[PDB]
């Protein structure tokens, strides 16, 4: 069965506007700034940006990538492709 989200869990994020992105749930750093209540720092790959999502915007990736990990024009995202199946947990700061 499931656990709850973690940090190092591989995701597809959905942004509104963007489609279901290739994604990690970040840690956050000694004294860095903690996203809200319910909400877990995203960090998109190719893009290297981060948002706060909850649950609801988070596929799981191994379940999500047949629909989801398919090439497209968005800016960051073949990159985002490449990095979530050969180096998932690389720091890109």
């Amino acid at each position: 069965m499931p656990h709850a989200f973690k940090p190092g869990d591989l995701v597809f994020a959905k942004m509104k506007g963007y489609p279901h992105w290739p994604a990690r749930i970040d840690d956050i750093a000694d004294g860095a700034v903690k996203p809200p209540p319910n909400k877990y720092p995203i960090f998109f790959f190719g893009t290297h940006e981060t948002a706060f999502l909850g649950p609801k915007d988070l596929f799981p990736y191994d379940k999500s990538k047949d629909k989801y990990g398919k090439p497209n024009k968005r800016k960051g995202f073949n990159e985002g492709l490449w990095e979530i199946q050969n180096n998932p947990h690389a720091s890109y700061s």
